[PDB]
């Protein structure tokens, strides 16, 4: 992880939480749209306009990128589910090492 | 697939859509509550009261309790969507094969 990119992990991790939260209760069609405008605006909340969106955090954009390709052999019912487990688990790691790196 | 149960396996399949739907829109800590309670009832209907519960249909309940084993190393937040991805597939398999039987 970029030392550059340590500092926000913990806020990664929130603005996650909060957009998955937001999705949860969106009709199937809708979880992807959903999730992802909730995710940027708790990211551009919680680092006070640092980033616009999670495309433009390095580590995190590399992660829902490989969260995203998870998805390709999964059926469209489930592709959502499959991005969510991915990208938790993705996320989770990085905030490990941010809990011990700092 | 036992032969007795080839005949229910396209109802299986609709079914679980169903139930699949309705937790959805759920609560994140109400989805495998509304999805059985959803499953349970599609499967009853549909079958015209021949099974009550998914728990009742042997090739059925072997997936349930197998997506559920995949669940057990999943973070809490994603239990559901890592069961409901692991069912799904299994599922989709059990309808591959009932549509090449019969
Ligand atoms: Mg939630
Ligand atoms: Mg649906």
């Amino acid at each position: 992880i970029p030392a550059g990119e340590l500092q926000i992990i913990d806020k990664i991790d929130a603005a996650f939480k909060v957009a998955a939260t937001a999705a949860a209760t969106a009709p199937a069609d809708d979880k992807f749209t959903v999730f992802e405008a909730a995710f940027n605006k708790a990211i551009k909340e919680t680092t006070g306009g640092a980033y616009d969106t999670y495309k433009c955090i390095p580590s995190l954009e590399a992660a829902v990128k490989q969260a995203y390709a998870a998805t390709v052999a999964a059926a469209p019912q489930v592709k959502y589910a499959v991005f969510e487990a991915a990208l938790t688990k993705a996320i989770t790691a990085m905030s490990e090492v941010q809990k011990v790196s700092q």
